[PDB]
């Protein structure tokens, strides 16, 4: 497997336009579990490889790469299609961090 | 002139894939001011027809004769995304404060957020 907010996946974002980050990446879900339960799209921030960012979120631990970093600038819509391996999933702690960041990203407050 | 929040804008969304929206459609402007004057994106969620009456939670209908829109007309804070500024076309629109409360609303749900 059930996806669920938080976790971490392996997409295919391309193609992209212009300053939007594409190629087959990691990224967070962020949509909200019902959704994720059953709607047949998901909504997630992409992370990439490694400054104070207020809608960046750090993560070091995770079962990545390399040191990465979430970018809640950086988000979209993809068919649950688009998903391919589950990698890990976030602390509770990191989620938090990511709802913050999100908010201002967003201009929510 | 400057993107601003609540903003709409006709914008290229294709292409896409499964049930992602796609096409030439409006999208509102999502994301904080300060990103859409220095930033190369903006942050956006689809505008489509509205297809049903349906009281959706990530919804937020829109009214045709309130706003320059084709038809009546539904915003899905379910189907967001990040484009290239240079994917805005034409600026149709803004949407009204208290059409704005309810897509933050709909927005802080769809995300899964509370506050």
């Amino acid at each position: 497997d059930p996806i669920r907010r938080g976790d971490v996946y392996l997409a295919d974002l391309s193609p992209v336009q212009g300053s939007e980050q594409g190629g087959v990446r990691p990224v967070v879900i962020i949509q909200n579990d019902t959704g994720n339960k059953y709607s047949p799209t998901v909504i997630v921030a992409a992370i990439t490889g490694r400054a104070k960012i207020p809608t960046h979120v750090e993560i070091e631990k995770y079962k990545l790469d390399k040191d990465s970093v979430i970018l809640l600038e950086q988000i979209r819509t993809l068919d649950k299609k688009r998903l391919k391996e589950k990698l890990t999933y976030l602390s509770d702690d990191k989620m938090k961090e990511v709802d913050n960041a999100l908010m201002i990203s967003l201009g929510l407050n």
